[PDB]
């Protein structure tokens, strides 16, 4: 999968992936964007804790939580409550997109 | 593809696919949303034209046009512009995001 | 997911897909390819059961069995035992391949 | 896509791809099979020429082959000429399938 929804969380070792490119939440607690075995982007945050867990929130803030729930990491896009997306485009570029403005709610 | 990003366009028999269900820009010019051989929604502009073209704008409006550019049908979520996306989500609602909050900027 | 491997099973509703392309095993037990709404293939065995169950055999038999076992419909390439798969193509075309030829025996 | 079928051919560059799991076809001529960062498998022969091209080959034989056209690896299962699959499997083994034994013949 692509993209991790609002209200959604990566755990240890998870990641969102497209092509080559995978955007994994590491077990030493750095999101990094690989393009194959090529680092792209990270947080810089590894080695800080364990076990952390990357979680695409409500409120519109992208955070990397430790298992104390101690942030270690966020976009700090927090604000608006509602329905978001975290996207790992098929560009290799990893976007947040909110709030939701239509659908067809044709949802199950 | 599950996605139709600002900017694109679904051409006549193109469309949007996740799991069985299928969003389908028709050559009668009807969007409709299929769950296998199941019509879940639709525009109910089928007739209207023929080689229409579903149009994700950057304004935000999502719309649907006849070869000769009249538009047909639209979400009418048409204003800010900037970056949006029309996902066809894996609980089978087809949604529209924007503008961009955050990205990594690893962008190609 | 467009690949059965042997030794599993498409249950009632269950499918392979790839693109606008859906191969269902539908509850009145009839094993049909559908290109988006359009029918393509179909084992013709609907109404015949109910909650029917697609398996891709060891032996090569693409079987379809009733919750009875007893088999409704079968492909009977049954034969030599060993690994195969069903794959719904990219070309619309649903193939069984097999036994392995070879393998980097990366498995896990 | 996570299969090549017999007739085609990874580039420089090209690779199959599901999950985090990528076979990739190296400028170094290197087949290598990655697990994320992880290096997972490889044919070992990077660096003995540059350019080189994956092919699955209609008799069977996964060959590497170097632009000159003068083979560096291959898998030596070539043989019966018929129709064949290399599929990154979802349990990270890239395995050889073939001959096809059964399809619906709805092919395009
Ligand atoms: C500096 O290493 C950290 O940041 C790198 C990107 O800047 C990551 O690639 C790296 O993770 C990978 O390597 C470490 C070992 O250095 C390993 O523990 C991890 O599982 C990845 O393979 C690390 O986060
Ligand atoms: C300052 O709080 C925002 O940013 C923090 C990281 O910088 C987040 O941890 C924080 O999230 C928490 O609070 C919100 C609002 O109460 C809640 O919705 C979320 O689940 C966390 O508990 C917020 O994003
Ligand atoms: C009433 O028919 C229109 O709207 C339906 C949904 O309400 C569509 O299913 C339908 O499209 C399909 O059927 C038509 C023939 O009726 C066919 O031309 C089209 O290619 C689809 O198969 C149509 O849009
Ligand atoms: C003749 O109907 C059977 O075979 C068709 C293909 O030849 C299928 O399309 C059909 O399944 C679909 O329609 C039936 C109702 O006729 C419905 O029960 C099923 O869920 C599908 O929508 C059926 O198998
Ligand atoms: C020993 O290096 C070769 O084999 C490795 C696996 O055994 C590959 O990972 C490696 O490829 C990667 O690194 C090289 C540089 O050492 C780089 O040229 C290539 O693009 C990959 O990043 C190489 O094939
Ligand atoms: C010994 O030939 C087989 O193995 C070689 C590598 O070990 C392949 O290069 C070779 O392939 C070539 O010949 C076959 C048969 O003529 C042809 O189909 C293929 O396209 C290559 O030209 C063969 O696999
Ligand atoms: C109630 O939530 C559902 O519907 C909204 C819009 O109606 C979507 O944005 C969301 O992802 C879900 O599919
Ligand atoms: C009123 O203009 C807006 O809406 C129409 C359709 O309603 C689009 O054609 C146009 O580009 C704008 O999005
Ligand atoms: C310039 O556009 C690119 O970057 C923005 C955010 O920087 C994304 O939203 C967009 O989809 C592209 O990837
Ligand atoms: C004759 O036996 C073979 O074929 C039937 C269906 O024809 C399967 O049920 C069985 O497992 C074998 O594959
Ligand atoms: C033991 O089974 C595994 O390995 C063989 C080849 O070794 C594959 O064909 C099969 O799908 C599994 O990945
Ligand atoms: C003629 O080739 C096509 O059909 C055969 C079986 O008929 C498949 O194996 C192959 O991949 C193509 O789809």
């Amino acid at each position: 999968d692509n993209i991790l929804y609002s209200g959604e969380t990566l755990s240890t070792g998870e990641f969102l992936n497209y092509g080559s490119f995978v955007f994994i939440m590491q077990e030493d607690c750095n999101l990094v964007l690989y393009d194959v075995d090529k680092p792209i982007w990270a947080t810089n945050t590894g080695g800080l804790s364990r076990s952390c867990f990357l979680s695409m929130q409500t409120d519109g803030n992208l955070v990397v939580y430790n298992p104390s729930n101690k942030p270690i990491w966020a976009s700090n896009t927090g604000g608006q409550n509602g329905n978001y997306v975290c996207i790992l485009q098929k560009d290799r570029n990893v976007v947040i997109y909110g709030t939701d403005r239509w659908a067809t709610g044709t949802h199950t």
